[PDB]
C-alpha cells in the first residue's frame, strides 16, 4: 500500500554529519555585493526592445507595457484578452509592496534596520523592556525551538539553523548615504564595508557596518512559491509569485528580527543582502546546491525563495543534508537546455569563476548571470524557467520503496487555467501543506 | 466546505434587522478609544491609559513566571518568550488596529507608496481599467485576495450605515511619537468627487465607491485555546500584522488595475457588518461573525472600492437559533460582558450602535479584563463551539503562518468558488 509521505522522515534519512558541505580552495575570497548582475556597471545596463540602453528593470518596463498593449503575458505569448495581460502584471506589480528596490538589499535602510529602536512597534511596547531586559533563557536548545516556532508564524516554511559562515558575507555591501530619500536611492547607490569587530551591537558608522564577533548564528528561512503559477514562466504569473515571496521575506525578517530583540538578543535583517542566502540554506540543511545555482531543498525543489537572519542568540545547529541532488545535477541539465539565454553550464563544477559575478574560490556550477540578466527586459520578468522545468520542482517526486526514501527517475527523463484554477492563502497547497507540520522534534533533537 | 456554504446560501439583502433610529457610529465612541473606558487601573491601583496598565501587568507576569493572571508558567523564559512573540506578532500595525486612516500603513491613495514609485514608469495606475466586467473582476480580485493571505473573501455593496460617521485619526504631520497623545475626530462623508481625498476638514469618499471586499485572516487553534493567556495574545498579534499586508497588497493591485482603493484594518467602519453582508459568517452572541471554516477565531478587514464586482450572498447556517439556546460564551467571560438575554435594537450603552438587532453587550466590562489580565483576553472566541497548556503548545504542533494542515483543504478556491 501507498506509504504516506513524510518529509520529517525523509529529512532524517538524508542528514549528514556536521560541517559546512560546500568545498572551497585557497582563492575564496569575500565577495564585493557590487559585482552581482543587478549592480555591476558591466551589466547593470541593457537595451530595451527598441534597442535603446537602460538600466535593465526599465528596459523589462518597455517589454511589460509593450505586452499589455499587444494582449500579451510574455514574450510571443499570447493572452487571452488585454485585460488578462494588465491583471497578470497588476498582480506582479502589487507583490512587490514592501520591497524596496528589487530586493531589500541596503542594509540598515527602510526595512532592514540593525535595530528595533527606531521601530514603531518598538516605540509602542517600549514600557515593557522586553528589548531592554536581560535574556531569560540561554539554553541554545530552548532557545532553538522558541525561535523556530517564532519563524513558523512569521511565514517560513521551511526554517534552519547554522553557524555563521563570514566566506558568504559580502565584503561590502551596497546601500545608500542615510541622508538620501527614496527617490533618489537607485541613482546615489554606494559600496560600505561590513566588517566584524568587537563591539556589544551591531551598529553602523559613517565608513562601516560593524557586526559584532558575537554574531554566532544565522537563521536561514524558505518562503515557498505557487508551482501553477511559476510553471508559466517565463510569463508574468511566475513573475507575481517571485513578487509576492519577496513581500514575505521582508515581513519575515521583521516579525523574527523583533521576536529576537525581545528575548534580550540582537538579530539583523537582510533578505537579499548582506550575504549569499544560497551558500548559508545549504549549511542550515534547507537543501543542497544544484546545477543552476540554487538550492534545492526536498519539499519544494529549487521553488522556495530564502532570507536569512543573523544573531547572537545561542542556537543549535542543524545538520546539513545530502539527497542526491548533485548526482541528479550531473546527468540530468534540464534547466541547462531549457535557459533561454544559455547563462546555465552544461559542463562539470570548477573552483573558476565564470566572470566577475561568480565568487571563485568555491566548487559549484559555474554560471554566466550576465546573459540571465539579460534575459529579463526581453522577456519583460523575472524568467525562472529554470525553477520551472527542474524536476525537483515537481510535487510528486519522492516514493517509498518498503525501506527507504527515494527519488523516481522517471521525472528525470496556460495563465487562463492559472487565474481560473486552485489557488489557497499565499499560494500555499492544500496537497502538500502537510510536509511543513512541525513539532519539537522537527525543530531541535 | 464550498459544498457547506451554497447549502446555506441565502437570497439578496441584508440580513441586519434595522429600525429607523439607526444612526452611523463615530469611532471615538469605541471601549478603546472613549474616554469613559480609556483608562483603567493596573494591579498597584494606579490609573493609566488601558494598555500600559496591560502592560505593567505583562511585566509582573514575566517577572513571576506565569503566563497569565494567576497561570504558572513552566519557568521565568517561558513567560518572557510568550510576551517576545506577542509583542514581535505586532510589527506592521499601529496603535492596536491601524485605525487611523490615510496615515502610516493605511493609505487611501497609493501615489507616495516606494512601490508605486518604483513601478512608475509602466503607468499601471494612472492607466484606465482593461477591464470594467464585474465577473471577471470578481475573479482576478479574489485570487488576489487569496495570495494576499486572506483564508476567506467575500464582497458586498457598501452599507454606509456600517461605517464610521467620524474616524479617530492625528493631524497629517504629527510623528508616531506623539501620536497616542494627539488623536483627533475627523467626519467621514460621502461626495461626488473622482477619487478618495483628505482635506483638513473630511476624510472624502466618493459616492462611486461602491463595493467593500471583505478578507477573513484565520488564527490558530492550539494558541487561541490557551485564551486569555499569552499565546492567545500572540496569534491575535501576528494576524493584525497579516490584515496590514493584505490591505496594502490588496489595494496596490487594484490601483494597478485602474480602479481606486481605501484600505481599513481595524478603522473606516464595522467589520463584523461588513463580514455578515459580504457572506463570510453570521453575527453571534458574543458580538462576533461567525464563520463555518474558523467560526469566531478569525480577524477581518477591508478594502472600499469603485471596482466593479459580483456581491456574494448572505449565508444563513442556523447560527442565530444556535446562540440562542447556547450562552457559554456568556458564562465563560470572566468579565460577564456578554448578554444572556434576547436581541434587542438598543444598545446597553454608548459603545454600541443602537438601531440594529444584536446581542447588546458591556464592552466596557470587556476592556476592563484586559488589564487584569495583562492581554487581550479572547475566552469567548476560545469556547464557542464554532471554534472546534502552553508549554504544550510551544512544544507542539505548528506550520506556517499558524495555518493548519488538518484543514487547510476547507478554504481551496476554483473559480467556481470566487464568481
Ligand atoms: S534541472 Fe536538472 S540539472 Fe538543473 S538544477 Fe534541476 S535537477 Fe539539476
Ligand atoms: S532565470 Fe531564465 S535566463 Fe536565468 S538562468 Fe534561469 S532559465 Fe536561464
Ligand atoms: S474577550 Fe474575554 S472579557 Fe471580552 S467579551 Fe470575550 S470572554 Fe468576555
Ligand atoms: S459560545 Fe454559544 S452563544 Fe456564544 S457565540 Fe458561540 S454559539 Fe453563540
Amino acid at each position: 500500500a501507498e506509504k504516506e509521505k513524510n518529509a520529517a522522515e525523509i529529512r532524517q534519512q538524508f542528514a549528514m554529519t556536521a560541517g559546512s558541505p560546500i568545498i572551497v580552495n585557497d582563492k575564496l575570497e569575500r565577495y564585493a555585493e557590487v559585482r552581482t548582475a543587478f549592480t555591476h556597471p558591466t551589466s547593470f545596463f541593457k537595451p530595451n526592445y527598441k534597442g535603446e540602453v537602460k538600466p535593465w528593470f526599465l528596459s523589462a518596463y518597455d517589454e511589460k507595457v509593450r505586452q499589455i498593449e499587444n494582449g500579451e503575458n510574455g514574450p510571443k505569448m499570447k493572452a487571452k484578452n488585454v485585460g488578462e495581460a494588465r491583471a497578470g502584471r497588476a498582480l506582479e506589480a502589487a507583490g512587490w509592496t514592501l520591497d524596496i528596490n528589487y530586493g531589500n538589499i541596503y542594509p540598515n535602510r527602510f526595512f532592514m534596520l540593525w535595530s528595533g529602536e527606531t521601530m514603531t512597534n518598538t516605540q509602542l511596547w517600549a514600557p515593557v523592556g522586553l528589548d531592554r531586559r536581560p535574556p531569560d533563557t540561554t539554553d541554545p536548545v530552548e532557545l532553538t525551538n522558541y525561535v523556530k516556532f517564532a519563524a513558523r508564524m512569521a511565514g517560513a516554511d521551511l526554517v534552519g539553523v547554522a553557524r555563521l559562515n563570514r566566506n558568504w558575507v559580502y565584503s561590502e555591501a551596497v546601500t545608500i548615504p542615510a541622508d538620501v530619500p527614496y527617490e533618489q536611492s537607485l541613482h546615489k547607490e554606494i559600496e560600505k564595508p561590513i566588517v566584524f569587530k568587537d563591539v556589544p551591537l551591531p551598529i553602523e558608522t559613517d565608513d562601516e557596518l560593524i557586526i559584532p564577533n558575537t554574531c554566532e548564528n544565522v537563521i536561514v528561512a524558505g518562503i515557498a512559491m505557487n508551482r501553477e503559477m511559476m510553471q508559466t514562466a517565463p510569463n508574468s504569473m511566475a513573475c507575481a509569485t517571485t513578487a509576492f515571496c519577496y513581500s514575505r521575506m521582508c515581513m519575515f525578517d521583521m516579525w523574527l528580527c523583533q521576536f529576537i530583540r525581545y528575548m534580550g538578543y540582537y538579530a539583523i535583517p537582510s533578505c537579499n543582502g548582506v550575504g549569499q542566502s544560497v551558500a548559508f540554506a545549504v549549511e542550515a540543511g534547507l537543501g543542497q546546491a544544484s546545477r543552476m545555482g540554487a538550492c534545492i531543498t526536498p519539499e519544494f525543489g529549487p521553488n522556495v525563495r530564502l532570507t536569512k537572519v543573523f544573531t547572537n542568540m545561542p542556537l543549535v545547529p542543524d545538520k546539513p543534508i545530502d539527497f542526491g541532488v548533485t548526482e541528479f545535477c550531473e546527468t540530468c541539465k534540464k534547466c541547462a537546455r531549457e535557459c533561454p539565454s544559455k547563462a546555465i553550464t552544461e559542463g562539470p563544477r570548477t573552483f573558476e569563476g565564470r566572470s566577475i559575478h561568480n565568487q571563485s574560490g568555491k566548487l559549484q556550477w559555474q554560471n554566466d548571470y550576465n546573459k540571465c540578466l539579460g534575459y529579463w527586459p526581453e522577456s519583460g520578468g523575472y524568467c525562472g524557467v529554470c525553477v520551472a522545468v527542474c524536476p525537483f520542482t515537481k510535487g510528486n517526486i519522492w516514493i517509498h520503496d518498503g525501506v527507504e526514501w527515494l527519488i523516481d527517475n522517471t521525472r528525470f527523463l496556460n495563465i487562463t487555467e492559472v487565474w481560473d484554477g486552485k489557488i489557497n492563502t499565499y499560494g500555499l497547497d492544500a496537497d502538500h501543506f502537510r510536509d511543513t507540520v512541525s513539532f519539537r522534534k522537527d525543530r531541535v533533537k
